[PDB]
């Protein structure tokens, strides 16, 4: 059977084979191991896949891009960027290399793609409760009850607040709540009813000085004491009691099947989804001219705050139609995947106030201060995407042991763009008023379309060299809107082994990116492992090594290994392992910054104690040996995100 580690299918139904005989390099997180691992959310999930990381700022990286925009839900873009909590998922499918023939607008470095829960063929009840460092404390509930003889539901609730064992005054507080209706289970007719709700009330943070890091150097002459004066407490909150995050998610969800015949299905799906957020961050400062010196004892120094704040809408309407067919010609048999796909998305940015925050000390930071929220003010921004898209794929049975496989995507879309100003401030990108316009009038600035087109096309074969082996290769040309052209070649090997429940994978890659800005090139190589050693032993991790030739927050180096092993009958013990090499900032670092960061090793451990079929217990411990690192830095180079400490986690998890 298959291996909990090693989920053998893509839970799209773009994807027509099984992740093994799949010409791309993709690995899928299963639940099972984001149970194991404690993992709250998908940066957390992530760990397992080397390389892909938080590393700027946050936001996620895979090989040196930003993939903040190619983040999906069951295949439909995720819109805004809130952090998104691991409840409600099935599996996190991962794609290194482009997918542009699955999504049409994403990176061409990869995506990523939570599937999310549904209702289920059998009937129970699982439920946890947690408590960890720094007053964490989460409680879940995941309940599937059959309903008829072809009706189900599932229900799944969240519920988490906690402060940051490295971080003074952060804090995240959340919930969530995911009703699913199943009809027709069973049956050539089926319908699929799904809905999420997801609140976040968090203090966020800004970072702290890069002061004393490797790399550091004071901006002056006259700031020299700032190279002899340390790293400042990694503990320190450079921000205000005004500070603040929200946001809330809504998203419903109808999908249509019906099978036309035992080897055609035909799928209709609708969602409905907005994310709205505000929040009042503290960005810092600490260039010659953001430094101030009220004394020449550095401990009466600031550098200086600016208000980092935003006030959004978005929302998407889509509906995607998917059909796929399997059929022979002669003696070639066709796997056909091919689609429609409708979508409007829009988003409001709401005008506000300028913001003023006093400077902050050093060494000693003040964040008591309460400078107060945002105010609205009516000059807004105002965008909107339509797009229509048509794809269709083929795999070729060219015999038992050959495949050719080709997809091609054709993206039409029409964007509208418009942007208000009040006139008369100083702050940012201010507008002076135009002649007999009050102060404050919200004045437009821009109001423009366009309309563009977007091809994606992909080629590979595949040659089964044994009945647990194959060679791969496969070729994809992208294209974004700025038009960015991508190409990218890909050789590997993936193979099935202990039983066909441990799978393994190596390819060497090399991708072209053309008006990022000149020519990119990124190369490597990829390893990955993933399932089941013996029926006691499960792993998952892998390693890359590559290379990002330009013509930044890219590791040439990354490791992840997972192992988890079955003890006794009650008690289980997992440890894990991860390296991110050091990465280096070309660009866009400010005078003294770091134009590097180190490399550095994290460890994880875990204990499982099974008290009956009822209950059993687990503790995570994550940064095992507590070590000191720069998680992320940002653009500047003046503020960064120190890597959290060690911290425990101890969960009940109930079944019934
Ligand atoms: C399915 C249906 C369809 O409509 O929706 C029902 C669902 C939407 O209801 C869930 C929601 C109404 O529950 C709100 C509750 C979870 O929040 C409590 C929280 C605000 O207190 C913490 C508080 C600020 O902080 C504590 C301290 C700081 O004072
Ligand atoms: C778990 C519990 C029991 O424990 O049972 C849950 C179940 C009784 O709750 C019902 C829920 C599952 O319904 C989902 C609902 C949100 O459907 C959306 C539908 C209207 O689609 C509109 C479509 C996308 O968009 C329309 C367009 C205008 O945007
Ligand atoms: C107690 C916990 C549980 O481990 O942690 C102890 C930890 C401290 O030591 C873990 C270490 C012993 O694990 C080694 C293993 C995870 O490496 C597998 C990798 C080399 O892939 C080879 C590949 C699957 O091999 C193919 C197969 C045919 O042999
Ligand atoms: C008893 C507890 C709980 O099981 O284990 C404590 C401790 C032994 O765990 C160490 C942890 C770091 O292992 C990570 C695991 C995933 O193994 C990966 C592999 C790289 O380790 C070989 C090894 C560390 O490297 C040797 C050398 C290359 O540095
Ligand atoms: C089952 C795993 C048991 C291993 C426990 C060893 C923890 C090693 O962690 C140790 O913590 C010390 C105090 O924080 C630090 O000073 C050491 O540098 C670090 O090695
Ligand atoms: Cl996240
Ligand atoms: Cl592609």
């Amino acid at each position: 059977t298959p291996s909990l580690y090693a989920p053998q299918q893509s839970a799209d139904p773009k994807f027509s084979r099984p992740v093994a005989d799949t010409t791309r390099t993709m690995t899928v997180i299963s639940e099972q191991v984001i149970k194991d691992q404690g993992a709250t959310n998908l940066t957390d999930a992530l760990k397992n896949v080397p390389g892909v990381g938080a590393f700027f700022a946050d936001a996620i990286y895979m090989r040196g891009a930003d993939t903040s925009n190619s983040i999906y839900i069951d295949g439909i873009r995720d819109i805004g960027s809130v952090s998104r909590d691991t409840f409600n998922t099935e599996q996190v499918e991962v794609i290194k290399g482009p997918s542009g023939t699955d999504y049409g607008r994403s990176a061409p470095t990869g995506s990523i793609n939570m599937i999310s829960k549904q209702p289920r063929n059998d009937s129970g009840i699982d439920a946890s409760a947690s408590i960890g460092s720094a007053w964490f404390r989460r409680g879940t509930l995941d309940v599937n009850q059959v309903i008829g003889d072809t009706t189900a539901v599932r229900l799944n609730v969240m519920g988490e607040k906690t402060h940051d064992a490295g971080r003074d005054k952060v804090k995240n507080e959340r919930y969530g709540v995911a009703p699913s209706v199943a009809f027709g289970l069973g049956t050539a007719n089926r319908l699929y009813l799904n809905y999420l709700h997801v609140t976040q009330h968090n203090t966020p943070d800004g970072g702290i000085p890069t002061i004393g890091l490797p790399g550091y150097s004071a901006p002056s002459a006259g700031t020299a004491a700032l190279n002899h004066s340390g790293k400042v407490d990694t503990h320190n909150f450079y921000g205000t009691d005004s500070d603040y995050d929200d946001s809330t998610t809504d998203t419903a969800t109808m999908r249509f099947e019906h099978d036309i015949n035992d080897n055609t299905t035909i799928r209709n799906t609708t969602r409905w989804s907005r994310v709205k957020q505000d929040y009042l961050m503290t960005a810092i400062m600490g260039g010659a001219s953001n430094i101030t010196q009220p004394t020449s004892d550095v401990n009466s120094w600031t550098w200086s705050r600016t208000a980092n704040t935003k006030d959004v809408s978005n929302k998407i309407l889509t509906n995607q139609t998917n059909l796929t067919s399997t059929f022979y010609t002669g003696s070639i048999g066709h796997d056909v995947s091919t689609g429609v796909e409708f979508t409007r998305e829009t988003q409001t940015n709401y005008g506000v106030n300028p913001v003023t925050l006093p400077a902050v000390n050093i060494y000693h930071p003040d964040s008591s201060i309460h400078p107060g929220g945002l105010t609205r003010n009516g000059a807004n921004a105002n965008g909107q995407t339509d797009t229509f898209a048509i794809y269709a794929f083929d795999t070729l049975q060219i015999t038992r042991d050959f495949e050719l496989n080709g997809g091609i995507r054709l993206d039409n879309y029409h964007t509208e763009y418009d942007s208000a100003t009040a006139c008369g401030g100083s702050g940012r990108g201010a507008i002076t008023c135009p002649t007999g316009v009050a102060k404050g009038s919200p004045v437009t600035t821009v109001d423009t379309a366009k309309s563009g087109n977007l091809m994606n096309w992909k080629a590979g074969a595949l040659y089964h060299l044994t009945e647990n082996g194959n060679v791969y290769i496969n070729y994809a040309v992208s294209q974004q809107p700025p038009p960015q052209k991508a190409n990218t070649s890909e050789i590997g090997t993936k193979w099935q082994v202990l039983d066909k429940r441990l799978l393994l994978t190596a390819a060497l890659f090399r991708t072209d990116i053309e008006n990022e800005y000149g020519k990119k090139r990124v190369e490597g190589y990829e390893i990955s492992v993933a399932g089941n050693i013996t029926p006691a032993w499960q792993v998952i991790g892998g390693y890359t090594q590559q290379k990002a030739t330009i013509k930044p927050y890219t590791p040439e180096h990354a490791f992840t290994l997972w192992s988890q092993y079955q003890a006794t009958d009650d008690i289980s013990v997992g440890a894990g392992a991860r390296y991110i090499g050091s990465m280096h900032k070309g660009s866009d670092g400010a005078v003294g910054t770091p134009a590097f960061t180190e490399g550095y090793w994290v460890a994880d451990a875990k204990l499982g104690y099974r008290v009956n079929r009822n209950l059993d217990f687990q503790l995570n411990v994550y940064n095992l040996f507590d070590t000191d690192y720069v998680a992320s830095i940002n653009k500047s180079g003046y503020r960064y995100h120190p890597g959290e400490p060690r911290t425990f986690l101890l969960t009940a998890n109930m079944h019934f």
